[PDB]
Parts: C-alpha cells; structure tokens; sequence
C-alpha cells in the first residue's frame, strides 16, 4: 500500500542514474527505480536528469547536440561508471524490477515513440504486462497525453510543484493514476482530497526520516528519496 521510490537510484550514496546506483536502490529496499530521461541527437533515450551533461558527467553539452554513441564512448558518470541509456538499464533489469520513469522537458513526440517502443520491445507494457511494472512522470503534460492516447493502462503521475484542487481535476480529466507533489507543499486535508477524487499522491524529494514521517501521517501513497537507509529507521 505505500511505494518506496530510489530518486535517480540511490543519489545519496553513489552516482545518479548509473546501473550501479539503480542496483544499489534494490539492495536497499526501493520499490521503484526512478529515471530521468533525456533525447540524444540520433532520438535514443539517455539516463540524465539536466538538459547537459555537464554537472554529472567527464564531458559537457546538451544531450540533443550529441549522438548516443558520441557520449557514452567520449564520457562516463562523475566517478567513473557508464553512462547508461534507456536501453542499457532495460537490457540489465529486464521484468525483473518496477521503473518510475520521467519525460524531460522539452515535451517531444519523439521521446515518447522511444520511450514506448523500448518499454514494449522488453513486454514491460501493452499485452501480458503488469500494470503497475511501469509508472511513467513528467512535469510536461503534453507528453502525459500523448503516452495516455497511444498506451491507455499505463499509470500516469503528473509531476508539480505546488499541490491545487485545479491541478487533482486536471489529473483526473486525463486519466493520471497519481499526483506527485513536491513534498514540502502537502497537507492531510489536500491528501485526503487527492484520494476523495481518485488519485495517489507521490511525494518527491524527501531525504529525512523526521520529513518521512510526516508524509505517511499525512497518507501520501509513497515518495521519492535519495536516502533509502532512512526509511528503515522511521
Ligand atoms: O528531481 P527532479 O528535478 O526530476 O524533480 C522531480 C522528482 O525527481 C520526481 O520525479
Ligand atoms: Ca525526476
């Protein structure tokens, strides 16, 4: 009842979105693998969370200006690991782990063709997929849509940063499985709303265990950490 997300795997201990870093999440109890996608210059899908490659990476630019190949045979991750694309973590996890999976902006048909191609290449969603092995994000409502139209069972959470009633019945209107609020922006009252109309509530991102316990008080349905250890401490 409650969904425990590592945030770019387990970015409080090792490197985000590397393998090693989504491997260290299951080891330490994340429900869900989180994943930040970003659209090359040859339309393949890069595990980063910025637009460039600059803080994270040995190499620097925006990952629309480079090809897939260009960056991960030129650059690795901060300390060393590859830097993987969607392709790459799907190949190693398989159906063997549940992905919570964001569209970077800006929204792209693109990404999203990609993003569902590679999801249905691995029998992760459309026929005989479990509902729930994949949950897609974005804060680009655009993208949402298009993914709801072309794959209807798929949960949608439509990411924000504040935590409105117009934004649950915008939610509920395009058939989003969840809102996911920045944490600090929660109440009971608006939780309970949330779950009154329908919607889970996904908390992002909360590092403490103190902040941890305020959130399953207020009912959230689960949230997003960089620190997964601290859970296990609540
Ligand atoms: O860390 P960001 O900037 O992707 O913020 C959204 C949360 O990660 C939940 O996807
Ligand atoms: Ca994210």
């Amino acid at each position: 009842d409650f969904m425990l997300i590592g945030h770019r795997g387990a970015t409080g201990y090792t490197d985000e979105h590397t393998i090693k870093g989504y491997q260290m999440a299951l080891d330490k109890g994340a429900d869900y693998i989180e994943l930040d996608l970003q659209l090359t210059k040859d339309n393949k899908l890069l595990c980063m969370h910025d637009s460039t490659i600059d803080r994270t990476t040995t190499g620097t630019g925006k990952v629309g200006d480079m090809t897939l190949s260009y960056i991960q045979t030129n650059f690795t991750s901060l300390n060393g690991e590859p830097i993987p694309s969607l392709d790459d973590v799907l190949n190693h996890f398989g159906t063997k782990v549940k992905y919570y999976i964001e569209t970077k902006r800006p929204f792209d048909a693109n990404m999203d063709r990609e993003l569902l191609t590679q999801l249905k290449a691995k029998g992760l969603i459309g026929i005989g997929s479990e509902r729930f092995q994949v949950i897609i994000q974005s804060f680009a409502r655009e993208s949402l849509i298009n993914i709801h139209n072309q794959f209807s069972n798929i949960p949608l959470a439509y990411l924000t940063s504040t935590f409105s009633e117009s934004e649950m019945d915008d939610c509920l209107s395009y058939g989003f499985y969840a809102i996911a609020p920045k944490y600090t922006t929660i109440t009971k009252e608006l939780v309970d709303l949330a779950h009154s109309k329908g919607l889970k509530v996904h908390a992002w991102t909360v590092n403490t265990k103190e902040e941890m316990q305020s959130l399953i008080q207020m009912g959230v349905d689960g949230f997003f950490t960089n620190y997964l250890d601290e859970y296990k401490k609540i």
